């Protein structure tokens, strides 16, 4: 079995918090995202089995997702609003890590990566 286990999105140890900034978060910036037209490419972990990229996770050793990330906003598993989004910069430095640039792909990430920036350029203050 060449594919990893996933990224966890639960943890009985680690401390769990709810924050409007989270909130925020899964509302605004993760909905936005995830129903946007070049999302699905990053709605779960990448299958490098089924798609045929041997090399994937032999190049990208901190591999992250949107679906992932869905699942740790919906479990309370981020403690501040900065641990979410440095999954989504991991989700995006990877792509562009492990493709070329001006691939599809690429394309479908610096998108979805400008709407993210835009968001979070408007994220609230801490109530
Ligand atoms: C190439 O990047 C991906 N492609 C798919 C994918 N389809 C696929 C396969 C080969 C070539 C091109 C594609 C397109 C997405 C451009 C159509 C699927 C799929 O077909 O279900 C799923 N997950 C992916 C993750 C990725 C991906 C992401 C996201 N980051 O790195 C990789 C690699």
């Amino acid at each position: 079995s060449m594919n990893p286990p996933p990224p966890e999105t639960s943890n009985p140890n680690k401390p769990k918090r709810q924050t409007n900034q989270l909130q925020y978060l899964l509302r605004v910036v993760l909905k936005t995202l995830w129903k946007h037209q070049f999302a699905w490419p990053f709605q779960q972990p990448v299958d490098a089995v089924k798609l045929n990229l041997p090399d994937y996770y032999k190049i990208i050793k901190t591999p992250m997702d949107m679906g992932t990330i869905k699942k740790r906003l919906e479990n309370n598993y981020y403690w501040n609003a900065q641990e979410c989004i440095q999954d989504f910069n991991t989700m995006f430095t990877n792509c562009y890590i492990y493709n070329k640039p001006g691939d599809d792909i690429v394309l479908m990430a610096e998108a979805l990566e400008k709407l993210f920036l835009q968001k979070i350029n408007e994220l609230p203050t801490e109530e």
